[PDB]
């Protein structure tokens, strides 16, 4: 038995006389039964205000085994999970899946030492402190396909919020071989039975081609595409896919999609038809009576480009049939003569511009739009690091001190924050540990 714990807590007070305590936490509690790999996800967060309210929940988000099959070349994972697929959009479920054997970045800015949470469906994928300023987040693993729910939760009260869409890399294969998943169970937490599956043949000198299909009683979907490795100029794929959903009306429509991988630079385009429905969408319809957020024209790029500068750009637009256009765009330009970073982003619609600058010895000044904000400060570093800052928010002075420790199996951080005329204290812990 081990455990991969993540723990945040925070405490805010307020001139006008208010209190807030926060405390979240998630993780995995594992054990290894012989050849079997046994894993149980748990999450949940609880908070209290004072003017007097309190939110509070808890769960075991997933609970599933998985076993590597040496000699057959695929892993069996059986129990509660959420389907990842190289063609289809995800959804929750309890089933068994058999699949072949074989990493998204999340950017933005932070008014303050907010705490950042990343997820999809309701599943928490990252949830901890980040030092006010521009940010980037890699503690997400490899398996994450599709789009992500993001929320910045500022020490001051403004929660900000946005949406990211990972780079779905082309479904290609090496000439000789072939890749595939075969999943089948009953959709989890609302179920009805179903069985899905997708493969991809190396017909690849540089061209492979792939297809698959969803099968779920009333609902069935079908898709098929090819993909072409160009070598150095990048990668490219495209596929069509069709919905069919009867609810004892039956909705119909199809979607196309472009993939521009390169290994980085990815770009993607999806277009879906009026009544086209990704199995997730048809569940949120057929069981929650939600036919909203009709997906129409999506467009995403991811770009990190290094020459004596750094050029990370992450754009994503989703135009809807029924709801108004969605715009999220966040760019960061970093020059490394000393080092300078200028940064944009747009989380009702929001806009942050942030310019930071920094001198070794490390010390630094900054600037931040929102409510404009100017600060300077110093940061030591030692193994672990710890930085201090003074400045002015608008009139009200601002003070902020941040500590981080980055051991290999036990991280931890701590921030103290105070504006004149709120003040918060913060702590994030994470790492491995044994119970037995």
């Amino acid at each position: 038995l081990m455990l991969d714990y993540n723990l945040n807590g925070t405490v805010s007070r307020n001139y006008q006389g208010g209190d807030s305590h926060q405390f979240s936490y998630n993780g995995t509690v594992g054990g290894n039964l012989g050849p079997w790999r046994l894993r149980a996800d748990y999450q949940g967060s609880q908070e209290q205000s004072r003017y007097k309210t309190t939110n509070r929940n808890f769960t075991w988000s997933r609970f599933y085994l998985f076993r590597a099959i040496p000699r057959w070349r695929a892993n069996l994972t059986l129990g509660e999970n959420n389907i990842n697929s190289d063609i289809f959009r995800s959804w929750s479920y309890t089933g068994a899946s058999l699949e072949s054997d074989d990493a998204p970045q999340i950017t933005g800015i932070a008014e303050t030492n907010a705490r950042v949470v990343v997820s999809q469906q309701g599943r928490v994928l990252y949830d901890s402190m980040v030092p006010a300023g521009p940010f980037s987040i890699q503690d997400l693993d490899s398996s994450v396909r599709g789009r992500l729910d993001v929320e910045v939760i500022e020490q001051n009260g403004r929660k900000k919020t946005f949406q990211v869409d990972t780079a779905s890399v082309p479904y290609l294969t090496r000439p000789g071989q072939v890749r595939y998943k075969l999943v089948s169970g009953r959709s989890r937490g609302y179920g009805p039975v179903f069985a899905t599956g997708e493969a991809s043949w190396g017909l690849s000198n540089q061209w492979s081609l792939y297809g698959g299909a969803v099968l779920a009683g009333d609902y069935n979907a079908l898709a098929a595409g090819a993909g072409w490795d160009l070598g150095v100029p990048g990668t490219l794929s495209a596929d069509i896919t069709q919905s069919v959903a009867r609810i004892e009306r039956t909705f119909q429509g199809k979607s196309w999609r472009l993939s521009y991988s390169k290994r980085i630079t990815f770009a993607g385009y999806r277009f879906s038809e009026r009544n086209y429905m990704t199995m997730e969408q048809y569940l949120n319809a057929r069981y929650r009576n939600d036919y909203s957020s009709r997906e129409k024209e999506m467009y995403t790029v991811t770009l990190n480009k290094n020459v004596n500068t750094s050029f990370n750009l992450q754009y994503s637009r989703q135009t809807y049939w029924d709801i108004r256009k969605t715009d999220y765009y966040t760019v960061s330009v970093n020059r490394y003569f000393v080092a300078v970073g200028l940064s944009a982003s747009r989380s009702r619609d929001n806009d942050s511009a942030y310019l930071r600058i920094s001198v070794p010895l490390t010390a630094s000044y900054s600037g931040s739009m929102s409510r404009y904000v100017n600060m300077a400060g110093y940061t030591d570093t030692f193994n672990d690091s710890y930085s201090l800052n003074a400045g002015l928010n608008s009139s009200q002075r601002q003070i902020n001190a941040y500590y981080s420790h980055r051991s290999p199996l036990a991280n931890l951080s701590a921030n103290i924050a105070s504006l004149q005329k709120y003040t918060s204290f913060g702590v994030s812990a994470s790492g491995g540990a044994t119970i037995t």
